[PDB]
């Protein structure tokens, strides 16, 4: 079967969610969001990834928090869920991390996505 390893709640994960100053970008089969309003914060990324066979495979969902808890950033597949590669999931993360560093935040990622990362 497959599973799931989030580093979010659930309440994390089902939240709504406004940018004060919307930024979308489509890198691919991957949507990216960022509120350019955003600065001098500490930031952590957040995944949900599927699981099979105890090795991650697909991301579902990734928000970014303030140590608050605040959203402030968002990867998520295409509606059309056209599927993707781990390569596809690092460009869009690298792009989310460029994007929030650029405007003065301190961005790190969870455990799961350092994992992720190699």
């Amino acid at each position: 079967a497959s599973r799931y390893l989030t580093d979010m709640t659930l309440e994390e994960m089902s939240r709504d969610w406004s940018m004060l100053i919307p930024k979308q970008k489509v890198a691919g089969p991957l949507c990216i969001r960022m509120d350019q309003a955003i600065m001098d914060k500490n930031i952590i990324l957040k995944a949900n990834f599927s699981v099979i066979f105890d090795r991650l495979e697909t991301l579902i969902l990734l928000r970014a928090f303030t140590e608050e808890g605040a959203i402030v950033g968002e990867i998520s597949p295409l509606p059309s869920l056209p599927g993707h590669t781990a390569e596809d999931v690092k460009n869009a993360v690298g792009v989310l991390i460029g994007g929030l560093e650029a405007n003065d935040n301190t961005v790190r990622v969870s455990e799961t996505l350092q994992r992720f990362a190699w």
